[PDB]
């Protein structure tokens, strides 16, 4: 992908050497925004092979309000394992804030039903927002929300979404995180009878880890191949109703996978 | 100012006609990011005269955790009047979330002391964030947070800040809102013994109201005059200690004020 490749180049050319949490040096820039028009094709990186299945399964887990790893395990999805305790609990992380944000008076606010209410009945709102940055619960979560905050916008029957990501690893994390939300703009739009507009990605500490240098050089040498097309095979009766098999990606010919290790 | 003038031009050239809350048509774009390097001068618009005093006073009110209009009144600051009830209460809006975010278990989290702790003892954090988007309290606030969310970053002794603004009126609102946070990056940096870096502004529904068309045309015809220089005259003992008179702006020669009305 072109916008992504432009970002990769930029953190190599402009980033400051900054450390991780007593770890790995990174090259970091701060403050980057990229726009993906979803009508031009699905934003899945063609410059290295990326697979959709852990992406799809992790999102359906978010939408269920699940905070325990069990569902992912049933499906041999392992990405959150690193974070979960013995009984598979992750603390009040994303699914929890999204579907049952706790109030000081005992309520649990379902932010994505709110968002669907707002998109059908008041599409012109400037407050169509869901947040996972619940300050009162940050101390109990495995990790603090990386994609912390996002907002929808409707103009001319096109639903667009801006995401605020506080910290992103451009090589390993970012391809995954761009396709997860593009999937979500497409579930949302089908459920609201709106067309897809844009996915705007804004980031904060946007970084390359230094032991991913050869891999980014490899990748920056590859020409972006055309973008695939996502097809949702069923219109479920609601957004908490999609199932893994409702999704197909057609026309994707990526260049090979590049693996990249992590310090520990 | 150049970045601002570039934005004004862009919403006139690219915005979609979108309505307000049963009101005024606006021209709206969605998703804009601009960078101001604070070492190049203070970002106070020179293309129309803007005064600093309501800006300074409203920020000190935010920092006090005040939600009642009294302090502003004592000082003949009137900007929030439109919103306050009879007894001057505004609901749990900004000062309240900033200094006493309520947890579900009875605590009140002081987010800006947190932020100062993080900036002196762990300057490399990717979690140096304060949020005013307290979902549990949105129903009790006069209006929902417009500047909802912001994040600090330290690299090479330069403190930078990215702001997420969900809705901005580019003519009347935006000059005010850019100088308020630039002031805050400068209080923060003096208290942390860091230099100022960048102020990154990200916006969501960024709009011009249509009955501000002649005024924006007037203004887009004016050449940006050089940027002033803010001088803080005292180093208070903390951030809750600045006083109105600690601030002077030197070298500001703006073009005249342009007034712009609002529908009701």
């Amino acid at each position: 992908m072109k916008q992504y490749l432009e970002l990769m180049q930029k953190v190599l050319d402009e980033g400051t050497q900054k450390n991780d949490r007593t770890g790995t040096g990174t090259l970091s820039i701060f403050g980057h925004q990229m726009r993906f028009n979803l009508q031009d094709g699905f934003p899945l990186v063609t410059t290295k092979r990326c697979h959709l299945r852990s992406i799809i399964h992790e999102l359906l887990w978010f939408l269920q309000g699940d905070t325990n790893i069990a569902y992912l395990h049933e499906n041999n999805v392992t990405i959150w394992d690193e974070w979960a305790d013995e009984n598979g609990d992750l603390g009040p992380v994303y699914g929890k804030q999204w579907r049952a944000w706790p109030t000081p008076d005992g309520r649990h606010i379902d932010q994505i039903t709110t968002v669907l209410n707002q998109l059908k009945n008041d599409p012109d709102s400037r407050r169509i927002i869901v947040s996972a940055w619940n300050v009162g619960e940050l101390d109990k979560m495995a990790l603090a929300p990386c994609h912390a905050f996002f907002q929808f916008y409707v103009a001319d029957g096109k639903l667009s979404c801006q995401l605020y990501q506080r910290s992103c690893d451009v090589f390993l994390g970012l391809p995954f995180n761009i396709a997860s939300y593009a999937l979500l703009v497409h579930m949302m739009a089908q459920q609201c009878d709106l067309e897809v507009g844009d996915f705007v990605w804004t980031g904060g500490d946007t970084h390359l880890y230094s032991n991913h240098m050869d891999q980014t050089h490899l990748q920056l040498s590859r020409e972006p191949r055309p973008l695939p097309k996502l097809i949702i095979k069923r219109k479920p009766e609601s957004i908490f109703d999609y199932r893994f098999e409702d999704f197909e990606i057609e026309g994707y010919d990526p260049h090979p996978g590049i693996k990249a290790p992590v310090a520990i």
